[PDB]
């Protein structure tokens, strides 16, 4: 309950022109996060294009990320799967890998019940020693993991927290009153992450931190200390970026922002992600400028 | 396109108590659909638990269904994937297999743009000779394939129809006026499928047909002939089943129904799907009795 707080980047998976992971650029990003104060790196989350890496590529990107990090910054592996046997199998790949934990999303597309969610996350945690951070994002999955079910799973030993990406701020204290104090509450919605922290959230798993890592680390530090008017100044500088980094499907805008700041060699993605549009480039550039990054 | 019309069953993948496919129950189901007038079998769609079979088991079930069908009834392979490379690769498995076409869902979870949807399905259609039926189901995918994008994709040689599962009946003629007249329009929502046909759709890819194949075949035949008042009498008989087969997540209720009618040996599913509740059993039973099947 400290490395899973603060500003945690959901790091993009930088690719070359063929759509394969670019170690050189990945190394650049990781050095940037070590130097910026990022608390940890979620490797192959949604923003890392988990949807279009097969599980072998997924494991490889994580291991590459661990190697480049070289102990300087903790790495959390994205391990979600909508089939419980496959989530178990992906998780087991990382046992004794060096990752400090997992981010495991509610099963998508097949829309299980709350009882199905509970059985899913329990079975996964029973097959590993790693801390588990639950991840709820109904807008992507078709499925809402509710506070009561969260409270049930938080009783599991190595289920330690949740990346709450509904953007519904009432969930913060709904979950918190049902879980112990060391259960970590993490925003998955950049635009409302400060609010989320002002209500008691412990940090954010952030897309914006890919291109404003220092700002995001300072904002989360101020929030944790109770300096919310001061945190709010930074948030207002970053807010157009919190919004426009989703003006087209994530991570299309944030990869283009990364390329624009020099952080990666190419903004290539894998289909069905498509190159950013002309209007999107103008919109994201204006938000980067608004942030004082460009 | 006559085989892509009428009552098409999205058939369950029956399993033994360990969750492996049960060939003897699959044979039972396929003979039932041959005797019932079902027009075609969609193999390993959503109701066939596509989410929890890997592509090898997936391919096994399709090949097993084709074999058992023995040329008596056409088979459509479910082939959707949220990574375009993976959708192509899965579609390539079934070329020259004997399936008559493919049911391919919009990418789930990664929420592509309409242009992302266009590139995805275009790329797929260009790597096969098989007819392609698009599948829109935003409730599960987080993504909504709009009529104009369907108009764009129908211009593609082998993109030949859609399984429209929004339950929004205005889509029927919104799509119809953008496409050729042999573009097949198929309901993906049992409770509104007759309305869908009365508005001009050509049939349904149906969950209810798993347990009421004769009535569904008769209702669709009546609808195609314009006898909607008589088709509606059957619909009113089946409507509690249209609704209660989703009282718990599909295909949990329909698999239990199949067992109750003695159509399959077990109603076992794979996690994160869980067994039907007692309250689910009573609700699904009463709906079956309402239909005169029990």
């Amino acid at each position: 309950h400290h490395m899973f707080t603060g500003s945690i980047v959901a790091i993009v998976t930088p690719m070359d022109e063929k759509g394969n992971v670019c170690r050189a650029s990945l190394k650049k990003l990781i050095d940037y996060h070590v130097a910026s104060g990022t608390s940890a790196i979620v490797s192959v989350g949604t923003t890392g294009e988990s949807a279009t890496l097969n599980h072998d590529e997924h494991a490889d990107v994580v291991m590459m990320t661990l190697d480049l990090a070289d102990g300087r910054i903790p790495v959390i592996a994205g391990t979600g799967a909508n089939a419980t046997a496959e989530a178990i199998s992906l998780t087991q790949r990382f046992n004794d890998s060096g990752i400090v934990g997992c981010l495991t999303v509610t099963p998508y597309y097949n829309r299980p019940s709350q009882e199905g969610l509970y059985q899913h996350f329990k079975a996964i945690a029973e097959h590993t020693d790693l801390p588990q951070i639950l991840y709820n994002v109904p807008s992507r999955t078709g499925c809402d993991l509710l506070p009561e079910t969260v409270g049930r799973l938080a009783k599991v030993k190595n289920i330690i927290g949740i990346x709450e990406a509904t953007g519904n701020l009432t969930r913060v204290n709904q979950i918190k009153e049902l879980v112990s104090d060391d259960f970590v509450l993490l925003s998955g919605d950049d635009a409302s992450a400060l609010d989320f922290m002002q209500l008691g959230g412990h940090g954010v798993i952030s897309v914006t931190a890919n291109v404003a890592a220092r700002d995001m680390a300072q904002m989360c530090k101020l929030a944790a200390e109770g300096h919310f008017a001061e945190a709010r100044v930074i948030n207002q500088r970053l807010m157009p970026l919190h919004n426009k980094l989703f003006v087209e499907p994530n991570p299309i805008p944030v990869k283009w922002a990364c390329k624009e700041l020099g952080l990666v060699a190419t903004d290539t993605l894998r289909l069905p992600m498509t190159p950013i549009t002309d209007s999107g480039r103008e919109t994201v550039r204006a938000a980067l400028k608004h942030a004082g990054l460009l």
